């Protein structure tokens, strides 16, 4: 469970940003990227199992599921690949208003940065520190720091 | 001392690597980048202070230190900037060797990888795993979550 992390990928200004949900915490990490293939997923879960103990993610569509990039990217980093299949239904809502929610904050920072890029990062910032009271990084952090011990 | 990061500017086949090591632990997060700009520097400080609370960086170097687009980014993430002059003299010595160990992985890993920003991400990977017996991601993990409760 401290483990499982979700793809979700969501589509602003004819662009693509891919996230990676901390399913137990909320937590995310994001990218803007030209278009979701395998090999960007690859790089993005690469960089984000580099960063916090990935066990098992949660992939965003079929695609990236049979990618053979994405398979080696998650073998290399010992991510076990799972569909993301909301056999429990009310995921897709949870998911669903995030993405509402992180558009909305880029459209609060669009007077403040040149480049959509720039303002997805400044999304990432408000909602990992946004109490709602813990925020989404404390969460994370203390659920990990649990696992451990 | 949980929130203080350092800076580190590498490089690697012509091309350049950007590193910011959590001081207490040695965990680290890094980039490749055509150039060390300021514009770089702060789109890179802007994504590692959304991912984990960072409150002061050392700064690299005294352009970045300077540069007026690291001080916006500094200011909209609230991290105080402060100058990364080894007054305790040890602390060049532990960046370079940190600078070898990761230029060594990079070389173990590049059958592996076409791109050198997929080799670095593979050594940010082995080295924040590497039980030294704690990990670096195990150390920062512990260190936050002691200074949170
Ligand atoms: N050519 C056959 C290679 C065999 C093959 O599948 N390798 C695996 C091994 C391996 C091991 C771990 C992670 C990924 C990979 C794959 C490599 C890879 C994937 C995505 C990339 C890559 C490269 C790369 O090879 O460095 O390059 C950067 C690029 C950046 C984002 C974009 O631009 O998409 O994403
Ligand atoms: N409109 C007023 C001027 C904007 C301006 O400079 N303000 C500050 C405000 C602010 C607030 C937080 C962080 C950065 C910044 C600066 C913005 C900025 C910096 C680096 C960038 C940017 C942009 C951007 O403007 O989005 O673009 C993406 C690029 C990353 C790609 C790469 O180069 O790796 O680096």
């Amino acid at each position: 469970s401290p483990g499982i992390w979700q793809l979700d990928c969501t589509h602003l200004e004819g662009k693509v940003i891919l996230v990676a949900v901390h399913v137990a915490s909320g937590y995310i990490e994001a990218e803007v990227i030209p278009a979701e293939t395998g090999q960007e997923t690859a790089y993005f879960l690469l960089k984000l199992a580099g960063r916090w103990p990935v066990k098992t993610v949660h992939t965003d569509n079929g695609s990236n599921f049979t990618s053979t990039t994405v398979k080696a990217a998650c073998w290399w980093a010992g991510i076990k690949q799972e569909d993301g299949i909301p056999y429990n239904p009310q995921s897709q809502g949870v998911i669903e208003s995030m993405n509402k929610e992180l558009k909305k904050i880029i459209g609060q920072v669009r007077d403040q940065a040149e480049h959509l890029k720039t303002a997805v990062q400044m999304a990432v910032f408000i909602h990992n520190h946004k109490r709602k009271g813990y925020s989404a990084g404390e969460r994370i952090v203390d659920i990990i720091a649990t696992d451990i011990q």
